[PDB]
């Protein structure tokens, strides 16, 4: 029932027919060797980019993932590919790899080969040992004995394809095409080499691309080579609106009412504002304290009747009530044009309620103000609030 909490963690997902992210590597549909390598490497919890890319690579569809530096994109490209190679074994033909990994640098290709050897440890699968600027005879002797994956330079791959040392057959040769640092491969320098690498490939083969940054033109150039791609970045799915300004202040539980009274008294946050509370009794007490302080305020919660809540909503929409106290039920789905300010005095336990409270004000391209009071008790939601502020650009 907590499938929405994995998507709210902050992982923009785009595409049709996207599988659910896995919580751990033990229930991700991986083989025994990949799980043994993950247990030997010391991975207790998987990365969110890895949890978004591993079912998309296990399902057999094209995926394009973007994340920060050092997030584990090489392991996220090597582990489901090795799991699909171990689960669906094929005949190791001559001079034909089952996977093609493209790296723009020789040191990056050597690091990808070392990561693939560490992910395929305690097994007979040796992928590749080749780099640019070295002896081609040793690389040909290493590739002639058997090659599972092909992680090298595009120039070395073009030289191997021109000298008939390595190529992709038409019927069944490779099933996955990995592209590490796809922003550099889609540039003007590596365009015809990547075009000749993608042209001489099998028709029934998946294409994977991973990079730290991704421009619009590079993504538009890379989307033409893939067939129905699935995008995975951060953050978009269940994220806060960028048009509404978010503010977080560190105050106590008793000082929150004084901060709200100072924002209503000194600043212009009293009129046309929606105040989110934790419970209905606390919202009624805050509404009574606002009405006792010579300020017109209305309240809408589950403890009140439906007609009184409708009258309070009509008074907030018409302009009769300056402030409107509401619970978490009115945070999502409410589309009021008068709600310009969103005062979150009580922080919710879930980030989706805070995202719905921030998105309730300043919609349809308009600006908005959102001020939330962060306390010491909401320490678990502070990381989610920081991730939402980093995704929304606040």
């Amino acid at each position: 029932v907590n499938v929405f909490r994995l998507e709210m963690e902050g992982i923009t997902v785009k595409g049709k027919g996207c599988p659910k992210p896995i919580k751990s590597w033990v229930q991700c549909g991986i083989s025994m060797k990949i799980l043994n390598s993950l247990k030997k490497h010391g991975y207790e919890k998987p990365t969110p980019i890895q949890t978004q890319a591993i079912p998309a690579i296990m399902s057999g569809r094209d995926l394009i993932g973007i994340a920060k530096t050092g997030s584990g994109k090489t392991i996220a490209f090597l582990l489901p590919m090795f799991r699909h190679i171990m689960d669906q074994r094929s005949l190791e033909e001559g001079e034909g790899p089952i996977a093609v990994i493209m790296t723009p640098t020789r040191e990056l290709a050597l690091q990808i080969t070392k990561e693939c050897k560490k992910f395929s440890k305690t097994l007979g699968l040796r992928v590749v040992c080749v780099y640019g600027g070295t002896g081609i005879s040793e690389q040909i002797a290493e590739l002639k004995r058997g090659a599972e994956i092909i992680v090298c330079t595009p120039g070395r791959m073009i030289d191997m394809l021109a000298a008939n040392s390595g190529r992709v057959t038409n019927l069944r040769r490779v099933t996955y095409v990995v592209l590490d640092e796809a922003d550099r491969m889609f540039d003007m320098g590596f365009e015809p080499q990547v075009m000749r690498i993608v042209d001489n490939v099998r028709p029934d083969r998946q294409t994977v691309m991973f990079s730290a940054t991704f421009p619009r033109a590079m993504e538009a150039l890379a989307r033409r080579i893939l067939s129905k791609p699935i995008e995975v970045q951060v953050g978009g799915r269940s994220v806060v609106c960028s048009d509404v300004e978010q503010q977080v202040i560190v105050i106590e539980e008793e000082k929150k009412f004084l901060k709200l009274l100072e924002l209503l008294g000194h600043y212009q946050e009293s009129g046309s504002v929606i105040i989110f509370v934790d419970k209905q009794e606390h919202a009624d007490g805050l509404l009574k304290d606002l009405m006792r302080a010579s300020y017109p305020c209305m309240s809408l919660h589950g403890g009140i009747d439906q007609y009184d809540r409708d009258s309070i909503i009509n008074d907030f929409k018409n302009g009769t009530c300056k402030l409107l106290v509401a619970t978490s039920v009115a945070a999502r789905g409410l589309d009021v044009k008068h709600l310009i300010l969103v005062v979150n005095y009580s922080c919710p336990n879930h980030y989706e309620d805070y995202v719905h409270r921030a998105g309730r004000t300043g919609r349809a391209g308009n600006k908005g103000y959102a001020y939330t009071f962060i306390t010491e008790d909401q320490a678990r939601y502070a990381g989610d609030i920081i991730k939402a502020l980093e995704l929304s650009g606040t």
